[PDB]
């Protein structure tokens, strides 16, 4: 295999991404201005990510339910949707937010991840403990919320997806879904979780996708292709990018 | 189980809500004078609610029929319809209302119902008598009703749901149902209701839920899940609110 | 002389008003409960005015600068727009609201006011210190908003608003009118506040009249006249309702 | 029973048509200048009935076939029909319009229709020799068409529906319903003729009913509910009217 | 001079028209019931006019102010929209319906109108004391309206136009016209009224003409471009029908 | 059977055909110049029909495949289709125009075709030798259209569409039909075809119909009802017209 | 000057139109049928003109006036228009055709119409006598029509534009233009008639010429240019067609 056939950062998208970290991490900004100007840093590829973050989010204002995240890593996505919520809906306590992921990394993986060389157990593992340092930061946002004296509200859920996913929505009788966001890349856990997740959607629910279509993590497409098939649905884009692909349940 | 978990007002929200009841007791407004000037004490909270029931009234003017409450406690919603079926429905004496209550609060929960610390029977009663009171309540408004000669244009119904509601479908043959709006919170009324009223709802029909997708009342999901599916039609907010959640049956 | 011609209540709309002022002040619902259940005493004609002030609202959600009422007596519009704007606008502590009135009624009277056997001086009078009451009621509102801890987010101006809309003006050279509420009834205060709030106003704001074709208060019209002309922008109604008249100013 | 929950005239509508009624028969208006102002004697009420069948002929104006009325009396809407098809078709011969009455009045009826107390053998009967007076009326209007000289364009069938409805259409395979507008009231022939016209409705033929959810006449509902069910399309009003409730045959 | 180059009715409209009013004045309908059949009498000609007025009134609706007619005769149109109010306004009790004519015919002719025989003094006279006849039709219609006690909601002015309606408008400095209908054929009081009107219209106003490019009464049309031109604003056919043709102010 | 409930020529229209008929053949235009005049002679009835052809054709212009007449005689649409190509089409050589006939009259007919006096065999034949002229005709067109090299885009198909359209579509296996056009009035033939073209539809061909609810002619109704059904897809008329009727494939 | 660089008909085109002239004129059809099948003989480039003109009157359905063609020529066009108006519109008796033409060719040449060979006295010429006969042709089509006891519905004017179209709008105060078809190729009659017919032309007629950029007459662009300036409206072409060149009033 060669290696160059997967997608990977240029050299000058490397260098962009090491000189931010360096500008950031020695920046003559008075620290207490940092979180003030933090677009400084965010370099295309990453602002992007939240571009279309904010366009899933928007076409679930009006859908009820909560917002899952299978596959969390640093929790990128889950600030991002913390910030969302109040931009969109400070009068919304029953919105959750709710995040999936060992935090140890892939758990295990199946044959078919086996196309390139990242893919092994442990793979994207944060350090020990941070989940709390997650939840730290999630709280940090809701402080300011209108609702914010409502706890719970967003929730992280540690553990195998393939047990977790149906632990919670076992405790919880009340979840319908409003999106559910799946980057675990393997094909095990997807399927399960597809399977899970079901009966909790209503028309209109989005289902996305961070790696769909992706050589070196097919498992997501043969997943689908599983449980659904491809054109049960229509996947989409958002114009201009690979991903996320998604779809709006009953389409 | 945590509290705070629930949505419960903020010290805030009590505040507004203690002072306006107090400028309201206590006001230079001469009390000929204060049906003319409600809005004064009419908070953002309970205004919405009132947005939201015109905004689901709106979407059944073209669509037959009439209008259910399944849980009226004080009768919040059916002076609201009958307001609004003044404003929009002169000419429309067969947009019938009919609130479905006990009037003695909850007349028993299930298993499934109990997560929290209100789940009592008797929870949500109002005093002896009331219903009578309602009746002259809405008797006052329809007295001004372009149709107020025609009677039973409002109907409370006491009792249980359970018997109360085929009851009234087996007496009325003719009923088509445009708006079905549903306040009991528990499982079993909830069922039994959905399954009743099915034969009566044309496409365009409005079903409406107040507790969805709450925590605190999983029933009706419970027995949305159970009876049609959550993706049997699309369920939607108006944006920026908790609730209700809404569908338009055979979309 | 013949006073039928000019708009009064119907022997059934002044039954209703009464009925249902019987039925606030002597109501079975716990006092405490009862800012929770206003709109059972909200007849038609009131949840009209409501529905109106909503939709003009609306209308400016994406124009920026403040809100004018002149003429408020009790406040009733200055409620709604206080629950409106934290409905609509949680995040927006710019969108001040300002009413203005004597708040001793008419202050002197035009001969081509002198319709009607109601235009007299001190007319629509209210009860000595009835603007510190009305100020309670505006901050009990405020009391809960996002942005809550701003003051002067609602300003009570009184006096003849000949002298205090210019004087206000020129204090805040930072205004832009969004929303301009005309319900004074005279001539010559209106032609003044006309004149005055022009140099405010942008394309897409609104400019409302609550009394523009009614024969028994001329003075609007014939204030409009004189000033802008009525085609100077399309004067309209909501349908259904004779009141209020609006402008979108540069259209 | 109380015969008030039915809708019935008020003082003042009664009032009105007996005083048009005597303004009509008694006029100082030229004999041959009052089929110019009939409008004079046109009350609301009659008004909307006019404005209703025109609205729904002008939904099929691009749909092929017949315009069928089941329950003619006099012939109120013969005659609009008649009309309107001047309006809009001057060069569609083929539009025909056919009416189906025993013009004796109701033949029988069913328990399920004894709701009221004009449910009996022999109501709504016109005196004997009225269709060749209604025929008479047809062809006055026929004669000014441009297909004028096309006979047979209106046809009366005299008898009971659920022979004759059959009947007409065995003899007329070419038959195809553009609209069918129901106003039998009883159960028996509505479901007899639903299930006889089936077969010659096209998508997007109007199939209407006059008296759907009336608590006097529940028999259209029962029939609706018993051949196609309440769902089967989108029941609709035109909005601030009671009836007409119609579908538009495959939505 | 060949008077086959005006619009004349055919044989067959003549037939049509004098067939009908023989079997209105000798109908076997109960004489009860005929007002519930007036359908049966109005021939398309007649019917167009109908809704051609619902047209215009329809355009109108979201338009402040009062309804005009210039040239009023038997009053046809006064009558239709006295219903039409009823079926889109019960609530506005401000849109006024002003009739304006000599109820005497023409009161005299200018140069330009002698285009046809029938331009001549006293042409359109109505019988003596028709003004109250015609008043106790309106008032018949009045009385089941929802705001049928506010009086002066119709208003005869009988007179020449030239003064009337200037006099008119000095009485009524409340005025919004919404819209007018020019009937008078003849220049001089079309030119009159024209110029009267003019600061009453707001953006949005409908100015209609029954005769504007008929060879036979070319008044109109010379008064327009006199006053306005023809291109001042787009002048518009309802398509299908020569007559009325409208502009709205302001396009 | 009464001969005049049959659509047939008034008298002016049998008049205007005769004028216009001699004032052709007796033409002062010189002889070259009359096919750059024929508007003269095409009077309503036929201009409509030709509109009505080029509103089919629009509709397919976004759709594959050729242009099928079933039921030619002297060639009417097949002028009008191929000239219509020329305009719309010049880069299209695919767009082959089919036409089917005997051209020798109908060749038998059915008992359900027997409902008038033409309905015998040989109604409707055209001279002997008459393809190859029309063949000329066609020829003609094709010889200027831009690929006019390119042969067999116009085929006469002589014989009994029975044997014939199975033949034709088993010789062109290509073949996509765009629009299918029948003309055959009979019920046996219509049938036939109905049944063999289905499988060369596409979802958006358009099927049309000339005799669909004509009752002289009800053969291609019972057709139609026995092989789809009438609400297989949605019939349409171009409004004003009693034919074509007209369905899109799949709608 | 190279003939060539001026359009005219490729040898392929004039094949065409000889030979469909021949099979006219030598034709098997049957006499009476002929003007049953005039499509056969319509070539592209004729049935282009036909629908331009459709186009054309389509878009002037909502608008009052008359139609005027100035070039007349044979008539091709004013046959169209005596068609389409029976199309369309069958009720509208004011509709007036309008065609002026000298009727023995151009009258005499401007300097700046002298480019090409053709540009000369007495061309376009038609047969003495031929006004009377194409008028004969119009009758005949308006023989049929629903008005058609009403004349001059069609009007043919000899002589010079110059002073006939003045003379026939002084004579016509009534006038109102909704089409002006301008067709004179000549820069100073169309230069006379544009400014001519300006006053009485609303917002929304349609102005149309034939030859506005022809580089072999540039007579068209030297008026419009003179007397209104290009930019004064939008001038459009109707897809994929050189002519007519057309402009709405006002736009
Ligand atoms: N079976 C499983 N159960 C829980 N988490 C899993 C899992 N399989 C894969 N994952 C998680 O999916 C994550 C993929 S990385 C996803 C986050 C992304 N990089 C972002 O910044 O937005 C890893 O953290 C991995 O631990
Ligand atoms: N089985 C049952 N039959 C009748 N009422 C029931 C019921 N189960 C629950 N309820 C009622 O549901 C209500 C919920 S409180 C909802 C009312 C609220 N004020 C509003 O605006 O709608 C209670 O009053 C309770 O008595
Ligand atoms: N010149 C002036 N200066 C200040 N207030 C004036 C004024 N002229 C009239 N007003 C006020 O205009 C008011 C009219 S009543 C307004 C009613 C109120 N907006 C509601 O919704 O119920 C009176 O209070 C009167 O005092
Ligand atoms: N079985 C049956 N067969 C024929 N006519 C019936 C019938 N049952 C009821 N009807 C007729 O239905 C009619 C209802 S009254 C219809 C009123 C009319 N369409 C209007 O617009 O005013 C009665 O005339 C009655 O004779
Ligand atoms: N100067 C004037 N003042 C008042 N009325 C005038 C007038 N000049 C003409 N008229 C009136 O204009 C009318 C034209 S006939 C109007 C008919 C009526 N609009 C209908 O719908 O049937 C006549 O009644 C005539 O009296
Ligand atoms: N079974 C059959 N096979 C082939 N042609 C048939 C047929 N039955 C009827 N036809 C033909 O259908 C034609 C109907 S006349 C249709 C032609 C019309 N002028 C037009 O513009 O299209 C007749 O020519 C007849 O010969
Ligand atoms: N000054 C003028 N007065 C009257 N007619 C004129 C004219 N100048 C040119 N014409 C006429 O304009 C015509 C141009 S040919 C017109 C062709 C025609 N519109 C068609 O559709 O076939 C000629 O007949 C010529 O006589």
């Amino acid at each position: 295999q060669d290696l160059r056939a997967f997608v990977h950062d240029s050299p000058e998208e490397t260098e962009t991404t090491q000189r931010l970290t360096k500008l950031l991490t020695n920046s003559p900004i008075p620290t207490e201005e940092l979180v003030n100007n933090l677009p400084l840093f965010l370099r295309r590829h990453q602002m992007t990510d939240l571009l279309s973050m904010d366009a899933l989010y928007r076409q679930v204002l009006d859908v009820p339910g909560v917002i899952m995240e299978f596959g969390v890593r640093f929790g990128r996505h889950l600030g991002t949707f913390a910030a969302l919520r109040g931009v969109y809906e400070p009068y919304n306590p029953l919105r959750r937010i709710v995040g999936f992921d060992t935090f140890t990394g892939f758990p295990d993986v199946n044959d078919v991840d086996r196309v390139g060389p990242t893919a092994y157990q442990g793979r994207f593992a944060v350090p020990g403990g941070y989940p709390a340092y997650l939840k730290e930061v999630l709280d940090a946002h809701e402080c300011s919320d209108f609702f914010g004296h409502v706890t719970q509200r967003s929730v992280l859920v540690e553990g195998d997806v393939r047990e977790t996913v149906p632990r919670y929505l076992a405790e919880n009788p009340q979840t319908v879904i409003a999106l559910a966001y799946f980057d675990l890349d393997l094909y095990e856990p997807t399927k399960a979780v597809l399977e899970a997740i079901r009966p909790y959607l209503t028309k209109g629910s989005i289902v996305a996708f961070d790696e769909l279509d992706n050589p070196k993590w097919p498992g997501e497409n043969i997943a689908m292709r599983k449980v659904l098939g491809l054109d049960h649905a229509p996947l989409r884009l958002l114009p201009g990018r690979p991903a996320p692909a998604y779809l709006r349940w009953g389409d």
